[PDB]
């Protein structure tokens, strides 16, 4: 192993479903491919800013690099994409952070984001979308916008179960199909390529009960099921049949005029919350004709990757779109943007992404002063106008920063 | 049959591939479930006085009323939701529209409006979006949303091949898939619902040089392949692989740089057509944040219906967006709405969609003069401030009008 466990730091330990955090921590940390080489650096100097303000010293996070991608091949050679240990390292400190991360085209290498996800399985895909005042949008009342995302993370298409056109294995698969399950309604099976596409009532639950109970640990007035069930009975339609089903058994959903929409009645705030569904097409419309009405969404797994880019342009861009993979055992933190080799390496992307998935880190931990403080530094520097590239667009007045720049602003706005 | 062929109205014929329409062709028209209650007249007299101010009485459509739906069941009975005589009827008139379609619940009763495109076999779902001045947008240039998206509308998962979990079909095809393919990617087999999604290479392009030539046609500067090619690489990865392919061998596509993208010199205006391709996720933050960068989009049946939803919410929403179902042999015009039986029969939606459907099949028939008029009256209705709900919605001082009002308004600005 060419890992560095560090000297000066602890483990940190799940006891009852509740994380143990010492107060120096060690979190595993992945560089990234392309633009992670820029946004990562600038992530650690902010983050251990936030943490040594907000502390005064007392706290303090124990980095330890750990390796995927092309780092990964550079270090432990060629091939070696995913090591095992670092599948080993995530679930063992519980906690850790990613940069951006690239699949090599063929290879018979699997995507690696979807590798990390499925192999921990962390099933919750957690990406929060809200308005930084301040932050140039093409929409005119960004602000209007503050949503949740619970988007399911192991299962749907991204199960990976496709064979390619003429191939041995799709023409076996086809042949399966039309004369042992007699399908008559694949239009060209010839030259056909085949995908398929699995939803189960276990992985449609427990994402749904931890959209639920974020729903009532956070007071939101509601939850939203987004689903193409109109087209996808079996398996899109299942996981809404599903959701409401769970809202009802486990949380006591009441029926809301004839329904559909159900009411689950927060036990903490007293408050009422609202179990409703959209179909996916429509709500993609609404979430900018509308978007007040809406607040956490459960999805599945393409959806929610779907939603959360619709979403994040509505508020500024995938520049400023941070989130969450999320586990029983453990939790990856991770932007939702890829490696912009197009900038890489130019030290000119928003670190904002990384940087508020960090924030979600802290919180996640309870460090939430520390939180508290990356948030305000962020809005602090976009107020003043002190942005990266992708701010300035639609930006009158607004300075232009370098990536690391940028994090600094941040660290002088605290 | 209780369908009456008007008496004074000619049939349309297809002689080399191209349209012969007479002066008084016969047009079938399905009204449409619920609101299609309250568009579909208004977009009758619309129509009629389109024609009738274009070719001052020269020519005049002979519509012919056919049924699918409920009404069709209030007609022939019981359990006939979609006549044979129906698919019999659009086929051999060769032009047709419809108001929106709705499918029961159960009854084993497929997607009606699914039905029409696939028995049919219209595989192109063609709809155009762009901004009309005066219309209230959420978005600050809704006018830099000038786009015409050519959706598959014969594969894709909207094949209709799935089963329901625990079902004996589902666990026999999770049988097959796991024992005979050796399938250890379904996270839950138990309880799981599964969905089929094919993809050809002759679906792919016969859409996608739709695409082609109709940016050759109508001079457009580009054509982007939509695709999420790098999670399912064997289906939506084949589509853009397909899609680039026959740009090459059908029509010259030349390397531009390194690649991957492709410029085809248009035959007619000697003008170089750019052919590209966008992740789905990412093409949604970039039709919002860098719209202008984008013209006709070629993309997958589910990808299709997503993006006509979010692209027409740039402009003014689903009460604007037009759209046609069009196949070698056919063509049916509809709105891309549904029923909302919400407002259904209180002649308050917005008929624009449906009407601006009838201005497609105009140009269609090479009625061009009259489906001119048709856009005039809708961008000085819309002008004039006199709009429907759904536009009084950021619009100050705009003047309220009712379905059937805002069609009169129309006619007034021809
Ligand atoms: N979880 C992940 O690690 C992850 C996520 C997404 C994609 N990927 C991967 O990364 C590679 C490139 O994919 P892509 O080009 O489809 O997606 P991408 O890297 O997210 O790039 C898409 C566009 O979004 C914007 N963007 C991304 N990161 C940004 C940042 N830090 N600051 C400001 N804007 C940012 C830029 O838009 P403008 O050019 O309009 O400014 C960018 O060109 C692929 O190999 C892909 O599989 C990985
Ligand atoms: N091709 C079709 O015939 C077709 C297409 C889509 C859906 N459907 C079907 O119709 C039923 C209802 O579905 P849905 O509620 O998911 O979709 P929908 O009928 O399109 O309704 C969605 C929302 O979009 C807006 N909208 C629709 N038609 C409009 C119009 N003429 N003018 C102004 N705004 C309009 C309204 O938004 P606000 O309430 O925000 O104003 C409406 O509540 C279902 O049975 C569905 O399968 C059929
Ligand atoms: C790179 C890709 C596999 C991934 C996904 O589709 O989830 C990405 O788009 C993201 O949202 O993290
Ligand atoms: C009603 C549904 C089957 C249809 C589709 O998904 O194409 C609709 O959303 C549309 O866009 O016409
Ligand atoms: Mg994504
Ligand atoms: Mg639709």
């Amino acid at each position: 192993s060419k890992v560095v466990v560090p000297a000066q730091g602890k483990k940190i330990t799940l006891q009852n479903g509740k994380l143990n955090v010492p107060e120096n921590p060690i979190i595993p940390y992945i560089e990234g491919d392309g633009i992670g080489v820029d946004v990562t650096p600038a992530m650690l100097k902010v983050v251990d800013a936030a943490v040594e303000k907000a502390y005064k010293g007392e706290r303090k996070i124990s980095w330890m690099e750990i390796y995927t991608g092309e780092k990964s091949t550079q270090v432990y050679g060629q091939d070696v994409w995913l090591p095992a240990e670092t599948l080993d390292l995530i679930r063992e400190y519980r906690v850790a952070i990613k940069g951006p991360l690239t699949t090599p085209v063929g290879g018979g290498i699997r995507e690696l984001n979807v590798a990390l996800r499925q192999e921990l399985d962390l099933y919750i895909c957690l990406r929060p979308v809200r308005y930084y005042q301040g932050t140039p949008s093409p929409v005119k009342h960004p602000e209007l916008t503050d949503m949740v995302i619970f988007r399911e993370n192991s299962e749907d298409i991204y199960a990976g179960i496709e064979w390619k056109a003429d191939s041995a294995d799709a023409e076996k698969v086809i042949k399966f199909l039309r004369e042992e399950m007699g399908v008559k309604k694949i239009r060209f099976p010839e030259h056909c390529g085949i995908g398929i596409k699995p939803c189960s009532e276990e992985g449609t639950k427990r994402l749904v009960r931890a959209a639920i109970e974020y729903a009532i640990a956070n007071d939101r007035d509601s939850v939203t099921l987004v689903h193409k069930g109109n087209i996808m009975k079996f398996t899109e339609g299942a996981f809404k049949d599903w959701g409401y089903q769970l809202a009802r058994e486990e949380f006591g959903g009441e029926l809301i005029d004839g329904g559909p929409w159900l009411k689950v009645k927060n036990p903490n705030t007293g408050k009422e919350i609202v179990i409703k569904d959209v179909i996916a097409d429509a709500f993609l419309q609404q979430i900018l004709l509308r978007p007040a009405e809406y607040d956490v969404i459960a999805c599945m797994n393409l959806n929610g990757d779907y939603i959360s880019d619709a979403l994040a342009a509505q508020v500024g861009g995938i520049g400023i779109a941070p989130g969450a993979n999320i586990g029983d055992e453990c939790a990856l933190f991770e932007a939702t943007h890829g490696t912009a080799p197009k900038y890489a390496g130019q030290d000119k992307v928003n670190p904002g992404s990384i940087i508020l998935s960090a924030e979600m880190m802290l919180r996640h931990m309870g460090w939430t002063e520390a939180a508290d403080l990356i948030v305000k530094g962020m809005e602090g520097a976009i107020n003043a106008k002190t942005v990266t590239y992708d701010f300035e667009r639609l930006m009158d007045g607004a300075k232009l920063l370098k990536c690391s720049e940028f994090g600094d602003a941040i660290i002088e706005n605290m």
